[PDB]
């Protein structure tokens, strides 16, 4: 497979933390190419197995989704992307960046994860893991969406009936939509699991966070409908985001933290 390289070609130069499979590095390839490096423990996947949930990656083709660049797919795996030299978004708001972001950097970011996710819904793919968590940021605010598939982030239709579609990745986005206006914070405050989904059925949704906008908030009503084909695509969320401080907030003033 063309997608395979020699491991001498390799570097693994700053261990970054642990991926969603294994560890990751920051490292070079071919002695000139700045890369993300992610090794396998050899017990986790078959190569047979790995090869097929890779494919996904060598499919998909988008300036919103980490890009693969290269894999050794024989045990001890390694898979090479695109370096994201902010890490996951998630600790990009925690972090010391947090303070400085007001509404205009959120729903930037917003517009660019919804504009990945557009793609994936052109391609009729289904990521089933979107969150902060999830989402690798780069240089000048670039955000892009990783790890293809947390009762919190999911759709009820998904955890209670396996019912995954792009409209339950959408439910997923106006939950992310409150992870980047709380700057990180864990969505259903003070809730445990178990209360999360019973009270999301019998109708509970998030409030309005503080001094976010009311048709932001609407905006994340609208993922969370109830019936899965009343919520907007992420089409129509990418459009609203990218146009959204002429059309919707003309009038938006700074705040104190948005
Ligand atoms: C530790 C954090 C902050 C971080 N994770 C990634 C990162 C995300 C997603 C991937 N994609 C991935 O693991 N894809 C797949 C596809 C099919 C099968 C498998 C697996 F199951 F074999 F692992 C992994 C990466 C891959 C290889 C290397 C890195 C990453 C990056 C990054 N690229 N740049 C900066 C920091 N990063």
């Amino acid at each position: 497979d063309a997608w395979e390289i020699p491991r001498e070609s390799l570097r693994l130069e700053v261990k970054l933390g642990q991926g969603c499979f294994g560890e990751v590095w920051m490292g070079t390839w071919n002695g000139t190419t700045r890369v993300a490096i992610k090794t396998l423990k050899p017990g986790t996947m078959s190569p047979e197995a790995f090869l097929q949930e890779a494919q996904v990656m060598k499919k998909l083709r988008h300036e919103k989704l980490v890009q693969l660049y290269a894999v050794v797919s024989e045990e001890p795996i390694y898979i090479v992307t695109e370096y994201m030299s902010k890490g996951s978004l998630l600790d990009f708001l925690k972090g010391e960046m947090g303070k400085y972001l007001r509404l205009p950097q959120l729903v930037d970011m917003a517009a660019q994860i919804a504009s990945g996710m557009a793609y994936v819904e052109r391609m009729n793919y289904v990521h089933r893991d979107l969150r902060a968590a999830n989402i690798l940021v780069g240089e000048n605010l670039v955000c892009k969406v990783a790890d293809f598939g947390p009762i919190k982030w999911t759709a009820p239709e998904a955890a209670l009936y396996g019912r995954f579609t792009i409209k339950s990745d959408v439910w997923s986005f106006g939950i992310l939509l409150t992870e980047l206006t709380t700057k990180g914070r864990v969505p259903y405050p003070g809730m445990v699991n178990r209360e999360v989904l019973d009270q999301v059925e019998r109708g509970y949704r998030m409030p309005c966070p503080p001094e976010c906008p009311e048709s932001l908030h609407d905006l994340m009503c609208q993922c969370w409908r109830k019936d899965p084909e009343e919520r907007p695509t992420f089409e129509y969320l990418q459009a609203f985001l990218e146009d959204y401080f002429t059309s919707t907030e003309p009038q938006y003033q700074p705040g104190e933290n948005l």
